[PDB]
């Protein structure tokens, strides 16, 4: 095609919000911040402690909670996609 297999990188700023809806309950209060911040996939895939802090996530156990989940979003992409 153009490069290979990429989807989470082109995730809309509103789509990412739906993802948090299926994560830890502690990462819910942050959702309200992700909606106004319009966090796009291109940013999520490259999300860092600094970014999370901006949204409001000051805690540590929570900052990693989301990251640990992101690792799966990338690990699933690199793998075999479609049939």
């Amino acid at each position: 095609g153009s490069s290979g297999s990429s989807g989470v990188s082109k995730w809309s700023p509103s789509q990412v919000v739906d993802w948090m809806k299926g994560l830890d309950d502690c990462l819910q209060q942050y959702i309200k911040n992700f909606e106004r911040e319009k966090i796009s996939g291109d940013q999520l895939l490259r999300i860092t402690h600094q970014e999370l802090e901006d949204l409001g996530v000051s805690r540590i156990g929570h900052q990693e909670l989301i990251l640990e989940a992101v690792d799966l979003l990338c690990a699933l992409n690199s793998g075999p996609s479609s049939g």
